């Protein structure tokens, strides 16, 4: 049977004075799949490393995203 | 049977007035996929490394997305 | 059967007054994918690796995308 | 069966007094893919690095995108 | 079975009054592909380095994209 993953569906309609704002948001941020479908049978695999090492250090950072904002 | 994954739909309609804003937003960030069909059967495989090392370091980032924003 | 992935679909019908602004977003910033069809059977491989190494240093990114912005 | 895959779409119909921006934006920044059809089987591999290194060093950067504005 | 990839589509209709602007956006930055069809099988490989080494330096950018800009 047939499938939807990880669909992002918006519909806006007859919409009047709208503002959308967004600082900093994720969607998604990791998305992993393995998927077999008829399959007469050693693996797939996924693999994801998000190593941050910080020594005597500051501010630092690993990430899929990252903002800083500054307002005066 | 059929598949739909990560897709996004945005549909307007009649929209009047509108802003849209966006800061340092990140979608679908990493993505990793494995699939296999029909198949009669050492497996495939997906890495991903994103180290950050610093030392006696600032501000460094390792990232999918990074915004750095001053406003005065 | 068949797929659709990753696919962004965007509409605008009647649209008015309309602005979009985008500072430093990202989508689908690291996309990987295998893939195997009717196949009758040592695998395929991706690899990604984003390090940054700073060492007594400032500000440094190692990034897919990197924003700067200063307004006044 | 068919496959769309990565593909952006962007349809506008009767649009009026429209403004579109975009800084430092990014799609699909990295983009790997593997794919064997039909086929009666040592492996396709894709690698990407993308290294920074900075020692006493300061603002460096490695990207697929960098964008710096200032505005007075 | 027919494939799409990565392609880009826009569509404008009637349109009126439209500003678009882009400033250091990206896409498909880095892409990367192996295929193989109908094919009874040491196999294809690709590669992307994009190292930034910096050492007591300033500003430095190795990228698909670098945009630098200034206003007053």
């Amino acid at each position: 049977g047939n499938w939807v993953c990880a669909a992002k569906f918006e519909s806006n309609f007859n919409t009047q004075a709208t503002n959308r704002n967004t600082d900093g948001s994720t969607d998604y941020g990791i998305l992993q799949i393995n998927s077999r479908w008829w399959c007469n049978d050693p693996g797939s695999r996924n693999l994801c490393n998000i190593p941050c090492s910080a020594l005597l250090s500051s501010d630092i950072t690993a990430s899929v995203n990252c903002a800083k904002k500054i307002v005066s």
